[PDB]
Parts: structure tokens; C-alpha cells; sequence
């Protein structure tokens, strides 16, 4: 019985995936529904296999809430088909183009000196008395709020509305375990997302802000010609739930972790700027906030000894690829000065890579670049606290002294 359904992985899977990756590189999870698949190359390979689709809605679906399937008419099967995310090509490359205009070359030149600035101002935040901080709350949770609104261009009075539903919706992706939230609420939740992508577009819901992601893709809907409004506001939806998802956060926290535990790491972020630019993808690589992704098996394919059939839904461990030996030597060292940190699957790869990859490789960046030298001496200052949740991993609490 697969130990990746052990809720007291969570805090430390990594012993247990390398002990899998290696005796058991692929094989079934009941809790899953699916084939587990642990290694880098089968994970890296999988993510650009065509003979696996992105199109798993019913399965992830059946998966996660047995004996409730849904209609083709209900809200999931219509966001889930008409989104980025749970599309092959052909749509799923009209969609993508339809977004285009939210994250070209000049736009991350913007979204660079926007992140550079919030982040700067988060850290020049912590005053100067302060020794102690929950990184989590204080900057993990705070930065990306932060960025939702200044780079992406959600409303800032919107944020009471949007937080609370996406962290309900989220719960769909809560892994190995029984759901917390009910299918129904979900639904609501994901339906009021809906109604809310709309009407902001319309100008019934706050301002905002210009030059943002959402400013320049509402910009843009007048000349798309091969997508329709709906599913531009399912697309928005998707990024709602992307935005305030604890991706973003669980990537930070554990970063900064990392750094707390490793302080000569500290020193060679202050060194040398190689170091620096290679923080966001060594600090991806060490965690994945996502450690799996789904995938169903279109075609019959065959991984780690195992023929998975036609139909069947696979796991891929993108948590355990970053930490797989073959591809990334002492896969246990936070190392800036790892030359392949930047193979890492925490964005995935290939025709779903991240949207948003650019983009949070700029908040990272800045964060570290902000906090670390005002603070160079961040340690432990007690035991971080790990969410009850493998698919989404995060920290809940990462206790810090500064100085
Ligand atoms: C650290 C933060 C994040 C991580 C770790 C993360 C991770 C991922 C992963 C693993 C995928 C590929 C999934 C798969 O193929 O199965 C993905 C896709 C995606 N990401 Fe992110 N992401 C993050 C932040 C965001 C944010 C803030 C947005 C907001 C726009 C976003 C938008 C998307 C979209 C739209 C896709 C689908 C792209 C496609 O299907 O072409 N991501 N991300
Ligand atoms: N792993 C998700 C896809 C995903 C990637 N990043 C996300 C952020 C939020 C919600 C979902 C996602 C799935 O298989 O369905």
C-alpha cells in the first residue's frame, strides 16, 4: 500500500521518494486513482509525451470525488475545457495566444521593475526593532497579494472577495486525503469567480490598476478573433485561482527556509551575482509547491516497467523529479552554485509550462535579493509548521529571527 498516501510525508517526502524512485519508480496509488510516477525522466519525458493528455477533468474528477460526476453542461466540465490548463493543441494553443498580450517581452520588462519595487518595500516594512517574524504570514502569504495587485492588476478592494474562494476552490487540490470542502461549495465557489471575471471586465467590480496583466489583456479583447468572451472569463478564472493559490507563497517560505538553514548560502547569494540569478530556479528546484501533477494516459504507454492503459490517470511526481540523483547530484544541497538548477519541473515543461513562469521568477528574485541583505542572519527561531497537504505543499508557519 503506496506510503505516498501517508499524510506524515508531508513534512519531509524526500527519503520516501527517493526510496521509491528507486524500488518502485512507477507504481499504483489507490487513494490516487492513478500510476505514481517518481523519477526525472519519466516525469520530464511524461510532461512532453503526446500520448498523454492534459484533457483529465472527468478522471481527476472521478478521482477526487467518486459517484459525483458532472455534466458536460456544468461549470467544471466548461472551465475545465475551455482553459489553458485541461486543453491539448489545437485549442489549447488558441487559448494560450489569446492571453498573449498579458505576458510579452515589454510587459515582464514592466513586471521587473514593479516586483523590484513591492518586494523592496515589503522587507522596508519590518521595523527595525523587529527580531522575530512568522515568514509565512508576514512576507510568504503577503508578497504575492502584493504582486496580484501591482503586476497582475487585481483590485486591491477586490481581495476580500477573491482570497477566501480561492483557497475553498483550492481545496479540490488538497492530495491523498479525504476532501475537506464539498463538491457542491466548490462549485459555487467557482461559479462566483465566473460572475466576478465578468464583471470586472465590465467595470462592475473595482479598478484596475494600468499597465498590469489584466489591464493589458482586457486591452486586448476587442482584436481576439479565434476565442470567445467566455472563454476569456474561464481563463481568468484560472488565473484567480493560479494567483491566489499557495504556489507562490510555499515557494518563498520554503526558499527562505532553505536560506535560514543554510547560511553559507546566505553568503554566496551575497557574493556573487551568479548566485543571485540562480536563487529562483534553485529555490523552485528544492521544493515544488506542486509536487504532482495529473495527467491521463491517452494511448497505452509504457514507464518503469509498468503498461498503463489507455484511460488511466497518472500522478507525476514533479516534487520527487527535483530531487532525483540521476538528474540534480546531492539532490539534498541547496545550491546556488548548481549549475542545472533551471531543468527543474516545478513549472512543468513543454506545452503547459507555467504562464506565469517569467513572472515569478521576478518576485522570487526580488524577495531574496530585498530580504536577504537587510537580513543576512535569518535563522530558525522554532519548528516550521507544514500544511496537511502533498499536491499543494506549503509551509503554515516558519517561525524566524531576523537578526
Ligand atoms: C510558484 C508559483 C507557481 C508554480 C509552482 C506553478 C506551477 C505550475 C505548473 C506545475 C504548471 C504545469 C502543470 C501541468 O502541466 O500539469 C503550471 C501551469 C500554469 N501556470 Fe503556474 N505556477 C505558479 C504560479 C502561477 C501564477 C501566479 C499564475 C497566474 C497566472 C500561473 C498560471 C499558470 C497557467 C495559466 C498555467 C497553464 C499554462 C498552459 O496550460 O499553457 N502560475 N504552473
Ligand atoms: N497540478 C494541477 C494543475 C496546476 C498547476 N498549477 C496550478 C495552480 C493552481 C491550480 C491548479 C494548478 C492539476 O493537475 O490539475
Amino acid at each position: 500500500p503506496s506510503p505516498l498516501a501517508d499524510p506524515s510525508i508531508v513534512p519531509d517526502p524526500y527519503p520516501v521518494y527517493a526510496d521509491l524512485a528507486q524500488r518502485r519508480p512507477v507504481h499504483w496509488v489507490e487513494r490516487l486513482n492513478a500510476w505514481a510516477v517518481l523519477t526525472y525522466a519519466d516525469c520530464a519525458a511524461g510532461l512532453k509525451d503526446p500520448r498523454l493528455t492534459a484533457d483529465r477533468g472527468t478522471e481527476v474528477l472521478a478521482a477526487k470525488f467518486p459517484g459525483q460526476p458532472l455534466p458536460p453542461d456544468n461549470i467544471f466540465h466548461r472551465w475545465t475545457k475551455n482553459v489553458v490548463m485541461y486543453t491539448d493543441p489545437p485549442l489549447h494553443d488558441a487559448l494560450r495566444r489569446s492571453v498573449r498580450a498579458g505576458f510579452t517581452r515589454a510587459a515582464h520588462q514592466h513586471y521587473d521593475q514593479v516586483l523590484q519595487k513591492v518586494a523592496h518595500d515589503l522587507v522596508a516594512s519590518i521595523p527595525a526593532g523587529a527580531t522575530e517574524i512568522d515568514a509565512v504570514p508576514a512576507l510568504a502569504a503577503e508578497l504575492p497579494v502584493r504582486s496580484a495587485v501591482h503586476a497582475f492588476g487585481v483590485p486591491e478592494e477586490d481581495l476580500g472577495f477573491l482570497i477566501p474562494r480561492v483557497n475553498t476552490i483550492m481545496t479540490y487540490y488538497s492530495g491523498p486525503k479525504d476532501q475537506p470542502v464539498t463538491q457542491e461549495i466548490i462549485l459555487e465557489k467557482l461559479t462566483d469567480l465566473h460572475t466576478y471575471a465578468s464583471e470586472l471586465l465590465q467595470g462592475m467590480r473595482g479598478k484596475v490598476l494600468p499597465d498590469t496583466v489584466i489591464a493589458r489583456l482586457a486591452a486586448a479583447q476587442d482584436g481576439l478573433t479565434e476565442t470567445t468572451p467566455e472563454q476569456t472569463v474561464h481563463q481568468l478564472a484560472l488565473v484567480f485561482i493560479a494567483l491566489f493559490a499557495p504556489t507562490t507563497p510555499g515557494s518563498l517560505s520554503s526558499g527562505t527556509l532553505a536560506f535560514a538553514r543554510n547560511p553559507r548560502q546566505v553568503e554566496r547569494f551575497l557574493a556573487d551575482q551568479a548566485c543571485v540569478d540562480n536563487t529562483a530556479n534553485e529555490v523552485l528546484r528544492y521544493n515544488a509547491s506542486n509536487q504532482f501533477t495529473w495527467r491521463v494516459a491517452a494511448k497505452d504507454v509504457e514507464m518503469g516497467g509498468v503498461r498503463i492503459e489507455a484511460g488511466q490517470t497518472l500522478a507525476l511526481f514533479l516534487g520527487s523529479a527535483n530531487r532525483d540523483a540521476n538528474m540534480f547530484e546531492r539532490p539534498n544541497d541547496f545550491d546556488l552554485d548548481r549549475p542545472n538548477s533551471a531543468r527543474h519541473l516545478s513549472f512543468g515543461q513543454g506545452v503547459h509550462a507555467c504562464l506565469a513562469a517569467q513572472l515569478i521568477s521576478l518576485q522570487l528574485k526580488w524577495f531574496y535579493v530585498a530580504l536577504l541583505n537587510r537580513f543576512p542572519g535569518i535563522r530558525t527561531a522554532g519548528e516550521p509548521i507544514w500544511n496537511e497537504n502533498l499536491e499543494f505543499r506549503s509551509l503554515r508557519s516558519l517561525p524566524l529571527s531576523l537578526r
